[PDB]
């Protein structure tokens, strides 16, 4: 056999030398150099140190500034929240695991590690669908006099969680299961064994279709619409009203957010589809380790795109960090928001 199947795991190493141990009972240093596990640990340490403050700050500024209530401001607030669950929900265990070379917390630690990475990745995938919809409704404007309200945005947010939970929770209650991957310091969906006893195969097809292919189809089809209507081409203020030039900034960001999502999950998705379609083939530990741990960056890149591609939010963050206020130079050069500085309402 090319690997060592356990009743609870599947180590990507031969046990012909009888040196393979359950990833829930002993270190896996026989799979790789011990310094490489330290690498993983240092890496997770740094991700947590980056992920916590970046997402918390994003969360804090959105709340402290009353006028930050567009659908985009909601989705990113929702993302930072999801990202914080990733950091404290799963990254804390993946760091603890990497430090010991195996899941000392047994299957529970594996469920935490896998559930939160999945939840987070999916909340983002579905958040992209919503954003793609919202972006469609404002650019191609399917209605005549319509505008999304805080109510609709909260609906979208509630939606992403329902969809994400529909993908990450089944494995905690009998449909498929979370299992250690690569160097066995991270956990994911069981693509390794057929374990009919928990219907692993049907869940995988369900995950790749309902929670990967379909959403991407929607997203790319919707984009194909904003091919003619709007475009990445943006000049100075106006074009068709300054409300058009500013509307373009948000769309440019949403498109980048998709590029990033793909760059972060296509390799993990790719190696997972392979394994699933080559169960028992001869692949080693590093195979899934690299894409799996790289995908964990999904917990901090969104807020970075937000702050770097949204003049308004960035100015609000500066105003928050510089205490009282003092946005210096630009300030925004457009409408702004906060809790007492200049959140003055400006309708009619
Ligand atoms: C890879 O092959 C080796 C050798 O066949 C497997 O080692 C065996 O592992 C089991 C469980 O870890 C050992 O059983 C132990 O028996 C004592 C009874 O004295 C019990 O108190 C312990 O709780 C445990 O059940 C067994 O002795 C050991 N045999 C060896 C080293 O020759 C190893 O499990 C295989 N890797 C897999 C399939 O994960
Ligand atoms: C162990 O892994 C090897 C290589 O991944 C598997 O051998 C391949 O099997 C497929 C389908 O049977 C063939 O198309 C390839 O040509 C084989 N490659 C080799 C080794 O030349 C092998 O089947 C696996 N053993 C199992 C299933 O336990
Ligand atoms: C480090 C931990 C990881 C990567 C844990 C598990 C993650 C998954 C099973 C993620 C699945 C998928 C997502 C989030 C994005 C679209 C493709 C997908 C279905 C492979
Ligand atoms: C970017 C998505 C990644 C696509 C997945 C490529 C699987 S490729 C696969 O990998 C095995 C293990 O290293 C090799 O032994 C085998 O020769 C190779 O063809
Ligand atoms: C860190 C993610 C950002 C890097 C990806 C390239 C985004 S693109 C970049 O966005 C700026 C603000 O929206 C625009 O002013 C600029 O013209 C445009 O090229
Ligand atoms: C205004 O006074 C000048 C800008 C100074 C901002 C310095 C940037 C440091 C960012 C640290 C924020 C940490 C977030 C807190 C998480 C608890
Ligand atoms: C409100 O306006 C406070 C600003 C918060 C930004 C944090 C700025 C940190 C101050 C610089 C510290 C200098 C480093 C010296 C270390 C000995
Ligand atoms: C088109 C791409 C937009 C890309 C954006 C990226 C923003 C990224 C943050 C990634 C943080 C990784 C940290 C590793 C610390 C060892
Ligand atoms: C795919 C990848 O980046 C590395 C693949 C591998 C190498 C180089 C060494 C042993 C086996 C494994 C883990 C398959
Ligand atoms: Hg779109
Ligand atoms: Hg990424
Ligand atoms: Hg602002
Ligand atoms: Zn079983
Ligand atoms: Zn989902
Ligand atoms: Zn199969
Ligand atoms: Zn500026």
């Amino acid at each position: 056999m090319n690997g060592t199947e356990g009743p609870n795991f599947y180590v990507p190493f031969s046990n012909k030398t009888g040196v393979v141990r359950s990833p829930f009972e002993a270190p896996q240093y026989y799979l790789a150099e011990p310094w490489q596990f330290s690498m993983l640990a240092a890496y997770m340490f740094l991700l947590i140190m980056l992920g916590f403050p970046i997402n918390f700050l994003t969360l804090y500024v959105t709340v402290q500034h009353k006028k930050l209530r567009t659908p985009l401001n909601y989705i990113l607030l929702n993302l930072a929240v999801a990202d914080l669950f990733m950091v404290f929900g799963g990254f804390t265990t993946t760091l603890y695991t990497s430090l010991h070379g195996y899941f000392v917390f047994g299957p529970t630690g594996c469920n935490l590690e896998g559930f939160f990475a999945t939840l987070g990745g999916e909340i983002a995938l579905w958040s992209l669908v919503v954003l793609a919809i919202e972006r469609y409704v404002v650019v191609c404007k399917p209605m005549s006099n319509f505008r999304f309200g805080e109510n609709h945005a909260i609906m979208g947010v509630a939606f992403t969680w329902v969809m994400a939970l529909a993908c990450a929770a089944p494995p905690l209650v009998g449909w498929s299961r979370y299992i250690p991957e690569g160097m066995q310091c991270s956990c994911g969906i069981d693509y390794y064994t057929p374990h009919e006893e928990t219907n692993n195969e049907s869940f995988v097809i369900y995950m790749f279709v309902v929670h990967f292919i379909i959403p991407l189809i929607v997203i790319f089809f919707c984009y194909g619409q904003l091919v003619f209507t709007v475009k990445e081409a943006a000049a100075q203020q106006q074009e068709s009203a300054t409300t058009q030039k500013a509307e373009k900034e948000v769309t440019r960001m949403v498109i980048i957010m998709v590029i990033a999502f793909l760059i972060c999950w296509l390799p993990y998705a790719g190696v997972a589809f392979y394994i699933f379609t080559h169960q028992g083939s001869d692949f080693g530990p590093i195979f899934m380790t690299i894409p799996a741990f790289f995908a964990k960056t999904s917990a901090v890149y969104n807020p970075v795109i937000y702050i770097m591609m949204n003049k308004q939010f960035r100015n609000c963050m500066v105003t928050t960090l510089c205490c009282g206020k003092n946005p210096l130079g630009d300030d925004e050069a457009s409408t702004t928001v906060s809790k007492t500085e200049t959140s003055q309402v400006a309708p009619a």
